């Protein structure tokens, strides 16, 4: 039987599986609940990514509980269910976080092996810069020296231009005090306006399955099983005086018989920030009171399981624009779509290689803001962001379909440094029931205050000379007036959503410590033979879309595992 069992063939899981099997005497079994990622056009052509989830066979079909912060709205909580995990359904944006993110991870765990300097080696293992699809000149769009040249995942600058690009660039000159240009987020200094970098190579998605699993497919010491949902982690004895969890039960679907397998060395949980805590709770690792309320016997009492959930909340906003070059008609007119698809199929170029956004702004509140009377600074540090602003050459709104008429650009914000914390809990002891996902969005004055400020910032940005002949008006009339705080707050509470970056539900913390679920080496506290390598270990929201930091967790996790062999 196998040396390791990896639960979840996801963003991080695939790194662990591929890295461990580099050694021919180490065998790994990967168990993935979902289907194959092969022959999924929507998971290959970059521009088609937003259609893939939430309501589909490639999604877990999770939702949140009703959010009082959102006027009682419950929202979709998409999560990839397939080879590659969420890296097969994500929007491919790549950055690693701020130096302050990783230094805070090191400080909070007492482990300097996290920390900005010591993590850089894994950027180089993880990524290689390849040409953008349109083969444009990337000089001055990034800094080659801070990025990998040889690593597994293909990354590139935007493969298709938009009419937004020159106008965003002009705004960095015209409004340089607020919206200065940033040469590369890979410096660990996120603030300012940078060109998007994305996990796209030869005009198609570079996911954790394409980058790690596929090249490793002919290895006899690696097995990958799809349609295999792990339903229980099995207490398989007592090694080192602690309960051991080296066996798992899995099934194809609800009501199907369960297969048992055991790892000789360790079970690695890579089920992600939703999947990991819920499986733990189903296995009797969690909050005693919550477990017994649903009929589960607690084997390891740890109330941190599924707590300390952070996410980046999302705010969408569309604006009518005077342009015939937005991407909107690709999704309305079959002739245009089919011309673009033929070009993508034959040459791997054209509009289908385009990203959700070619530029991103990372921004702080003024250091003298009224909110700092009542709150300490929740940012990772003085060089980190409070919010993000994303510029898209089309309609983008997770909860409202694209209008039949109109050309649009969208300005999407993410709250990067929330004060709010949430939790993930079991509604029942049945592994095929949906969990209760309660992020507690907009439940603090800080979080709503910052979002009101973000909107005012967006409107300053778009009032610039570069936009004069382009932006017509906001889709929603509550965005007509920058001084109307009541209208702005109403807009936010009715439109806010999620940008799909949950972390923290199995937080790392120092060995033997207060709260947390895992040690700094990612071993589960109070258990032997169980390791967590995914987004759930990160104790704070980073200054980054989460694929980049999660890949670093995956690469270091693999080295941590090899060190105990
Ligand atoms: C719509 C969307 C867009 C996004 N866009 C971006 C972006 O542009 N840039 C960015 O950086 N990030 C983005 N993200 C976030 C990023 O995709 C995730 O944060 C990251 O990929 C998660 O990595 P992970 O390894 O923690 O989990 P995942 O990649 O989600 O992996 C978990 C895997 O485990 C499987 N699994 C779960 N439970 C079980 C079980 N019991 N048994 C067996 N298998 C199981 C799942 O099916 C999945 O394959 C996006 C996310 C979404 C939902
Ligand atoms: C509006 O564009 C984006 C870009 C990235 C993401 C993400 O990281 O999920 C969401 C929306």
């Amino acid at each position: 039987d196998f040396d390791y069992v990896v639960v979840g063939a996801g963003n991080a899981g695939n790194v662990v599986a591929a890295r461990l099997t580099e050694d021919p005497d180490v065998s790994v079994l990967v168990l993935e609940a979902g289907v194959s990622d092969e022959n999924v056009l929507g998971a290959e052509a970059p521009l088609l990514a937003p259609g893939l989830v939430p309501n589909s066979i490639f999604d877990w079909n999770y939702t949140t509980t009703a959010q009082a912060g959102y006027n009682g709205r419950s929202i979709a909580y998409p999560r990839g269910r397939m080879l590659g995990g969420s890296s097969s359904v994500h929007y491919m944006v790549m950055m690693r976080g701020s130096t302050e993110d990783f230094d805070r991870y090191a400080a909070v765990t007492g482990d300097e092996g996290w920390n900005w300097d010591n993590i850089q080696q894994f950027v180089r293992k993880n990524e290689m810069v390849v040409p953008p699809a349109d083969n444009h000149n990337t000089s001055g769009e990034f800094i080659p020296a801070v990025h990998g040249t040889n690593g597994s995942v293909s990354i590139s600058l935007p493969g298709f231009p938009t009419p937004l690009d020159d106008r965003v660039l002009a705004t960095t000159q015209e409004q340089s005090e607020e919206f200065f240009f940033n040469p590369d987020m890979g410096t660990g200094h996120p603030l300012g306006i940078s060109w998007s970098i994305a996990s796209v190579g030869n005009g198609q998605r570079s996911s954790s399955s394409t980058a790690y699993l596929r090249p490793a497919q002919s290895r006899p010491n690696l097995s990958v099983l799809i349609n295999a949902q792990v339903t229980k982690l099995v207490n398989s004895g007592t090694t080192n005086g602690l309960p051991a969890f080296r066996c798992v039960e899995y099934a194809e679907q609800e009501g199907a018989p369960t297969t048992t397998v055991c790892a000789k060395k360790e079970v690695v949980l890579s089920a992600g920030s939703v999947g990991t805590p819920i499986l733990l709770q189903l296995s009797g690792i969690g909050d005693e009171n919550d477990l017994s309320s649903v009929g589960i016997d607690t084997i390891v009492n740890n109330p941190s399981v599924g707590r300390n959930l952070s996410d980046h909340l999302l705010l969408p906003a569309a604006f009518f624009v005077n342009s015939n070059q937005t991407f909107d008609n690709i999704f309305r007119d079959s002739s245009e779509f089919n011309v673009d698809l033929d070009q993508w199929t034959n040459t791997r170029t054209g509009p289908l290689t385009a990203l959700i956004a070619n530029h991103l702004a990372w921004l702080r509140l003024p250091s003298n803001s009224s909110i700092f009377q009542t709150f300490p600074d929740p940012a990772a540090g003085p060089n980190s962001a409070h919010w993000e602003t994303i510029f898209s050459n089309q309609w983008f709104h997770p909860a409202i379909p694209r209008p039949d008429t109109g050309s649009f650009m969208s300005v999407t914000n993410a709250l990067i440094s929330p004060v709010a914390r949430g939790d993930i809990k079991l509604a029942t002891s049945n592994p095929f029931d949906k969990p209760l996902i309660n992020p507690q969005y907009l439940s603090t004055e800080f979080d709503i205050f910052t979002m009101i400020q973000a909107v005012k910032s967006n409107l300053r940005f778009l009032s610039g000379q570069a936009w004069a002949d382009f932006v017509i008006r906001p889709f929603d009339p509550r965005l007509r007036d920058p001084t109307d705080d009541a209208a702005i707050e109403s807009y936010i509470r009715d439109n806010a959503n999620t940008i799909f970056h949950p972390v923290g539900t199995a937080s790392m913390s120092p060995r033997g410590a207060s709260w947390g679920v895992v040690d700094p080496d990612l071993k589960v506290k109070g258990v032997d033979g169980l390791r967590i390598v995914d987004g759930s270990i990160l104790p704070f929201a980073p200054n980054a879309h989460t694929q980049g930091p999660i890949y670093l967790v995956g690469e270091r996790g693999a080295d941590l595992i090899k060190a105990d062999q």
